[PDB]
């Protein structure tokens, strides 16, 4: 078969696969199937002016509307400055992914108008909103009293912030993943947990992800994988967002609180949406073992947590930087720059000419197909260390081995290991097809030996 290193790569690449199979006794839905499920009501805002974008205005009410007392909500109160600040960050997180804009101001001859306000009567629930096809479209209300103080101090990572994002989701036309004393047992599909959608009532533990432990609470502040697909299906994707080179995680340049990390103890939970450019997922500040997958629509285990980071469908992220732990880095079809950092890492460049950095420690560079590194577009290991690092080709040779020679003899399996002293450039040429010419090339910065190759 193959090496254990490859098996780990393959295992993680499929770990979160969705669709056409049962999970927890429930059908597994793909992102696209969930996009339809979340928009099953048919309600949405309409582009009245036909300008290609939903232009909405919103007001933080300062006085109760006509007929307010009849709602049975109790004492009315306006949003505090803190609530306003957080509400704007939630609105922004939705506008980043879909062609919808939110401007503070009174209703004008706009595609729609939204209102935000608090109430004190618990019988009204923690918070609620109306769909855009109702007579109270645009409205969202939040409970605040001595017994329920969650909405008084919303902040990145807490339920107060997710509540704002979730309720705004409803005003945009999103429903709950199912028609919800109900429990996850009543879910229509397996992925109905807040690891996939902030619209879900169920915790990520139901699907096996680990974000935090008892006593502590961690919630995604922004739209997750399935939410992004659902809102883009309704209003279209916003390709203008972060269309230039962007860095997420440590040393972030995304300018979003939920995409930024500054400490090894940070709890990241986000889905990456990016419009274009050369982008990097920098998770160098973590010391826990991580598993980073650059495949669009896939999940990664970051900062000691599992399934907490994902890349939205239709997004191509080019680079990833691991941490001081023993990480797995899986690239995509594009030319990627992958850095494992300290620790013994397993790196998989995939298609395209990748630039690989193993960093310190004993690192393994895995190859699953000849097309992964061809003479045309060959990979390069900028810091290979003979005797410590390894080039794994077992997925191709199936442990069949290679025949190291000085010149191709025309027999399949022939491999050539060359080096340049006054250049420190190494190279591994292989002829798998056996046509007398190399069909697989891997260049390195540093000397490579026959014993550094696993096949
Ligand atoms: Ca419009
Ligand atoms: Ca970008
Ligand atoms: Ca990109
Ligand atoms: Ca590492
Ligand atoms: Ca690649
Ligand atoms: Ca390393
Ligand atoms: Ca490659
Ligand atoms: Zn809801």
């Amino acid at each position: 078969g193959t090496s254990s290193a490859f098996t780990q790569i393959d295992n993680f690449s499929h770990f979160y696969d969705r669709g056409d199979h049962l999970v927890n006794g429930k059908p597994s839905f793909t992102v696209d199937q969930v996009a339809d499920q979340l928009t099953r009501s048919g309600a949405s805002w309409h582009d009245l002016n036909n300008d290609g974008v939903i232009n909405l205005t919103y007001t933080f009410l300062t006085a109760p509307p006509v007929g307010y007392a009849s709602r049975g909500l109790g004492t009315f109160s306006q949003f505090s400055a803190l609530q306003k600040e957080q509400a704007k960050l939630s609105l922004e997180s939705w506008a980043d992914v879909a062609k919808v804009t939110f401007t503070e101001g009174p209703a004008a001859r706009d595609d729609g108008h939204m209102t935000f306000a608090n109430f004190s009567a618990s019988n009204g629930g923690a918070a609620f909103a109306y769909l855009p096809n109702s007579s109270r479209k645009g409205e969202s209300w939040y409970l605040i009293n001595k017994d329920y103080q969650v909405n008084k101090t919303p902040g990145e990572g807490n339920y107060g912030r997710q509540t704002l994002t979730h309720e705004i989701g409803h005003t945009l036309g999103l429903s709950h993943p199912g028609d919800y004393n109900p429990t996850y047992r009543d879910a229509v599909y397996a992925e109905d947990t807040r690891a996939y959608s902030v619209m879900s009532y169920w915790s990520e533990k139901n699907t096996g992800q680990v974000f935090t432990k008892t006593g502590e609470g961690a919630y995604a502040s922004a739209p997750l994988l399935d939410d992004i697909a659902a809102v883009q299906k309704l209003y279209g994707a916003n390709l203008e967002t972060r269309a230039d080179d962007t860095v997420y995680g440590f040393n972030s340049t995304a300018d979003r609180d939920f995409y930024s990390a500054t400490s090894s103890t940070d709890k990241l939970i986000f889905s990456v949406w990016d419009g274009g450019g050369n982008d990097t997922l920098d998770f160098s500040g973590f010391s826990q073992n991580q598993k980073i997958n650059l495949t669009a629509g896939s999940f990664s285990d970051v900062g000691g947590m599992t399934g907490n980071v994902s890349i939205a469908q239709g997004v191509t992220i080019e680079n990833a930087i691991g941490g001081s732990g023993n990480d797995l880095l899986i690239g995509n079809d594009a030319a990627n720059v992958l850095k494992g950092g300290a620790g013994n890492d397993i790196i998989y460049g995939g298609g395209g000419a990748d630039v690989l950095w193993g960093g310190t420690g004993s690192d393994t560079f895995v190859f699953g197909a000849v097309s992964d590194s061809t003479p045309k577009a060959a990979d390069i290991i900028k810091d290979f260390q003979s005797g410590f690092d390894k080039i794994d080709l077992t997925a191709i040779t199936k442990l069949g081995g290679l025949n190291f020679v000085d010149a191709f003899t025309g027999h399949a399996g022939d491999a050539i290991v060359s080096y340049h002293q006054a250049s420190n450039a190494g190279s591994l040429q292989v002829d798998f097809s056996g046509q007398g010419v190399a069909d697989f090339l891997v260049t390195t910065v540093g000397q490579v030996a026959t014993y550094d190759i696993v096949a």
